[PDB]
């Protein structure tokens, strides 16, 4: 039945039920995701001219998201759910934005269909 | 040896070396992307209240990704390149953001390394 969400994304989550907020997490200060290691960038010759370009290697694993229990779920990046088919990681659906074009929420939850 | 690229996402791609663009793609109109279908919401009952949650399907082919030749390669989003292991995309690394903190240009491109 209920669960509780805990935000492993850099910033609040909170969704918008028009102007009203109807829920809101903390940023946890953990960040799930896919750690990288990014080279120095080599020359790639383009019709542009020589461009920087730099091979990101990525681990094995996903940093910073817990295991799965029962009645705790976890929001994360759109990126990180799209590459863990797991069915307890929700990501912002549907952004909110100020007239600065800043995000300060979004009007649902998205889960992958797997 | 020298490539051209074109870019399939939906702003233009400036490298910057300092101040000075040393290359810039512009946006082809195309998009490539993995096509979803969200649902219409269902409710999830939460600690925070009930949350509309949409569970995303995605397709199993890449839209606005053309295919592979000799001396052509790809800009895509960096959530594509993710998705997609070929060794013909590239993604805006090392973003440059104005004082608004609008992205107007990267200092790189990126490629997986697989």
């Amino acid at each position: 039945a209920m669960a509780s969400l805990i935000n492993l994304t850099p910033h609040d989550v909170t969704v918008f039920d028009g102007d009203t907020p109807i829920a809101s997490w903390p940023a946890s200060g953990t960040f799930a995701r896919i750690m990288e290691d990014v080279a120095a960038p080599a020359p790639m010759d383009t019709d542009q001219g020589f461009v920087p370009v730099s091979q990101v290697r990525y681990a094995d694993t996903v940093d910073g998201l817990p295991g799965k229990v029962s009645g705790t779920a976890y929001l994360v990046s759109r990126v990180l759910a799209a590459a863990v088919p797991r069915d307890d990681l929700y990501f912002p659906l549907d952004e909110v934005r100020d007239a600065t074009g800043r995000i300060i929420g979004c009007r649902a939850l998205g889960q992958f269909d797997h």
